[PDB]
């Protein structure tokens, strides 16, 4: 089974790493047959990227026809391209995809999902909320239920930030450390909008767009003394991401540092999955479970 | 496919009510062939029992021809039969289970899932940890990474007891307000920690994969000499047992409170927590089927 890696910054680097430390019987027909950046296409597996030719994602899905896309690449919100195209292109194909890239999705994922459905694609997109931490997958091993409300953290940055701010440190200096870590675009809770508006849709099976989510984000003005997170919530007739302050009764008052959490609420129960939100590695974890869940059929 | 269940009492009709309720198109072509209790054989699919034959489990299994069995019978740790001997005798057939009984699997996994691989045959077995908050099925979702330990809250009336003793109210006050609502009875039984014991050795079988018997754990229960505590089910390779411990503010089991059952699995790449409802016959028959639908859907 052959790889198209589409993107390689830390995440696409992690991602061969665990693909390479040959962690499932399931994978060992699989390869990467290329590599696509910005800077071109590596039609080769390598752990640098030295492009082999110029051109950009639908020329290399040409010549190496790929059984499978694994997209890594940067989330464009202005109209997802070219993953959006991209994701047509391999459904009319039949080549099943994996993805981290939450655009697509969160602009049109009733128009993908539903192409997908029809021609018996798989997508797996684990990889696009809360990382490793299964969310997507988690609710595929709850069939048969109905979600009627889902809330969370689903955004490490601003957790982070957050975290350390009732800590008594300055909105300043925690943004600072943030980036230091390898965490305006970063802290106006958008991240968490397109996070939710993928639950959303999955989970509710409302068909909303990052158009219809009200949110806001964090800045260095919020209430002291207080300990406040950024809470994303959907139901069937509202979704929203806003600052809160959250009591020490609430699940996710010690949800801390780049912990995201997400609780979900269906007619039988009520449930908390919890985990790391950001990290390379956790994020192509995230695809690698989808990549495993795929081979063995349960996508 | 045929399915018989095993057990008709509160999780049983539940189960019943909830294939019933036109869950997912899975569950299609799925019928009730036959339904087993103490009172005998009911050959056919109807919410009040009435018994058309006499006879046990094994003569519902040769009459109907089941393509799948469903137990939901009581757990019988003495010996878990006649559970074991069914789910021994079904697997050689090629008949799929489906269970939320915890005896024969505390008692002897490793027996019965050789078995089972041996012959291609699928266990479902979701139902009997933590009901129907995915903590079987959580770990079916977390491949290729190796588990390195877990460690959870596996019973409700120890947690709520204790929930109630970390707010000042005393041992003999918690388990009073406890046995009101019905958690415990002779409460000895409900408070020796040997119900999340048997959870534990059942997601270290399954998780960690060392064969470990009910009679392998270290575990004690809660009484009045504990002075935030809370009942801690733990299993590593090394290990399994189970032990009332003082929990920290940051620990993510820390709010884990009232009746409310929680796992946290360890790997290599990362720690995550589930945290549910523990118990209740909808919840468990829940359990058992989202294992149908996973069966249907060939993922188990």
């Amino acid at each position: 089974m052959k790889l198209l890696l589409f993107g390689y910054g830390n995440v696409g680097k992690a991602f061969r790493k665990l693909l390479h430390e040959k962690r499932s019987p399931e994978l060992n027909d699989v390869i990467i047959g290329g590599i696509v950046t910005r800077r071109g296409i590596m039609l080769q597996d390598k752990e640098d990227f030295t492009p082999d030719l110029e051109g950009d994602v639908f020329k290399a899905f040409e010549k190496i026809k790929p059984d499978i896309i694994v997209d890594v690449s940067s989330a464009n919100y202005n109209n997802g391209e070219p993953s959006l195209s991209l994701y047509k292109e391999a459904i009319k194909d039949g080549v099943n995809i994996i993805t981290t890239n939450k655009a697509p999705l969160a602009l049109a994922f009733n128009e993908i999902f539903s192409l997908a459905r029809s021609k018996g694609v798989k997508i797996g997109f684990q990889g696009t909320v809360m990382s490793g931490t299964p969310s997507i997958n988690l609710y595929r091993v709850l069939p048969g239920s109905r979600v009627i409300k889902i809330r969370g953290i689903l955004n490490g940055t601003t957790n982070f930030i957050l975290t350390l701010m009732n800590k008594g440190v300055s909105f300043e200096e925690a943004l600072k450390e943030a980036q230091r870590r390898g965490y305006t675009l970063d802290i106006n809770g958008f991240d968490a909008a397109a996070k939710i508006t993928i639950l959303a849709n999955f989970m509710i099976g409302n068909s909303v767009t990052i158009k219809d989510v009200k949110f806001e984000g964090i800045n260095r003005d919020l209430p002291k003394n207080e300990k406040i997170k950024l809470i994303a919530y959907a139901d069937e007739k509202e979704v929203w991401v806003k600052p809160l302050p959250i009591s020490q009764d609430d699940p996710l008052y010690n949800v801390d540092g780049v912990e995201n959490a997400l609780e979900i609420t269906t007619d039988i129960q009520s449930i908390l999955i919890r985990g790391p939100g950001a990290g390379p590695v956790n994020a192509a974890y995230g695809a690698l479970s989808d990549l495993i869940l795929l081979k063995r059929d349960c996508l």
